[PDB]
């Protein structure tokens, strides 16, 4: 609605954004040195994705991974992952064993996505470097029998008097942790049983192979804590309160730099789909870690994507247009990508993104909220056109 508005306002962001010439992760980095900058000495960085299916979007992050592991000293990566898959992941890229493919969820087992997974493997095989990349599985919409394992060995090695005990709180309640669809089926009375089961084992292990074992006991503990609510905003909060607290756990427990994978709806700094999603871990690392958090979120223009189902099987679909979203007028922009740091920008471009605008964003499943695009992210990576990810 402002002056003369679109034209003017395309060239104030054209002139203040910094283009990408690839998504290629082998090829070299010198178009993310603006990155580096932007990002200063944050410990903290969200990297968000669009949709949960477009090709180039997993490509690019991965390749803004590899610029962080390897020019930025980045080691913890955090994905929006369940605990379990991230335990099979981790053991993936520390020695080599396993599939990949098995330990992520579909959309995820996709050849973009596996192509980092073993570029971390790889890069962890390099006895030259000393520091190795973590892999952390956030999430908690399921807890496979492994997470119950990682506990009962460690107990029956180095806690033997307690094995009996531990075995016998976990026992019934691993039967039920498949996903939360068949956890949330219990009655109140076993919901509130099993948390207490679980914090009565997360205490034993307290202190008050070690790392992982306390971590897990908590991952469980956490899981029967955010299922006891019977509503829904409230475990939607506990949830993001989770991810939130897993992702700071790595970096106090491994130190280094944390990165947070996830979709732009978790990442964020503030709410984008209320209904949905009223609370997102990344406003609570926002408020806990302030400006120790930078948060990158992900924008596309045009194209089709990888989803579930429409309004299940894999399938693909086509982003809507809204000539008024923030989408739209990133792609008129002369750049096919490009970096913008949202926090810095003057003139036009400045009152655009502080702005209310309707903003692109799609799930799983099936797509614009009003919101301001600063107000979410600190930094955004657009790649005007975009197409379908390949489930491998």
């Amino acid at each position: 609605s402002g002056q003369s508005v679109q034209k003017n306002i395309v060239k104030s962001i054209q002139s203040q954004a910094n283009p990408l010439k690839t998504i290629e992760p082998s090829k070299p980095f010198e178009d993310l040195k603006p990155l580096k900058k932007m990002i200063g000495n944050a410990q903290y960085v969200g990297l968000g994705e669009n949709t949960h299916g477009s090709s180039e979007i997993f490509t690019m992050k991965f390749r803004l991974v590899k610029y962080l592991v390897t020019e930025m000293g980045f080691t913890n990566f955090a994905m929006e992952e369940d605990w379990g898959n991230g335990l099979k992941l981790n053991e993936y890229i520390q020695t080599g064993k396993g599939n990949p493919r098995e330990f992520l969820k579909l959309l995820y087992p996709t050849d973009e996505i596996i192509a980092m997974i073993e570029w971390m493997k790889d890069y962890n095989a390099d006895p030259s470097n000393k520091k190795k990349i973590q892999f952390i599985g956030l999430d908690l919409k399921a807890l496979d029998q492994g997470s119950f394992n990682k506990v009962i060995d460690y107990v029956r090695l180095h806690r033997p008097d307690l094995l009996a005990e531990v075995e016998e709180n976990y026992k019934e309640l691993s039967s039920f942790t498949g996903s939360i669809q068949e956890y949330m089926k219990l009655t109140p009375k076993l919901k509130e049983k099993f948390k207490a089961n679980a914090e009565r084992v997360a205490r034993l292990l307290k202190d008050e192979e070690y790392i992982w074992a306390k971590a897990t006991a908590s991952a469980i503990e956490k899981f029967t804590t955010m299922l006891l609510p019977n509503d829904y905003p409230s475990i939607i909060k506990l949830h993001e309160q989770y991810l939130a607290d897993h992702a700071m756990w790595a970096q106090e427990t491994f130190g280094g730099k944390t990165m947070v994978w996830a979709h732009n709806i978790h990442i964020a700094k503030g709410i984008i789909d209320e209904k949905l999603y009223p609370y997102v871990a990344g406003q609570f690392l926002k408020e806990r870690l302030d400006n120790n958090y930078v948060t990158i979120g992900s924008t596309t223009t045009e194209g089709n994507f990888t989803l579930y189902s429409e309004y299940g099987k894999i399938t693909t679909d086509t982003i809507p247009q809204d000539v008024k979203s923030f989408n739209y007028t990133l792609g008129k922009v002369p750049y096919k990508m490009f970096l913008l740091d949202n926090r810095h920008l003057k003139g036009q471009a400045e009152k655009w993104v502080k702005a209310k605008r309707p903003l692109l964003s799609i799930g799983g499943q099936i797509v614009y909220f009003d919101t301001s695009l600063l107000e979410q992210f600190d930094i955004i990576f657009h790649i005007r056109k975009t197409s379908p990810s390949h489930i491998k």
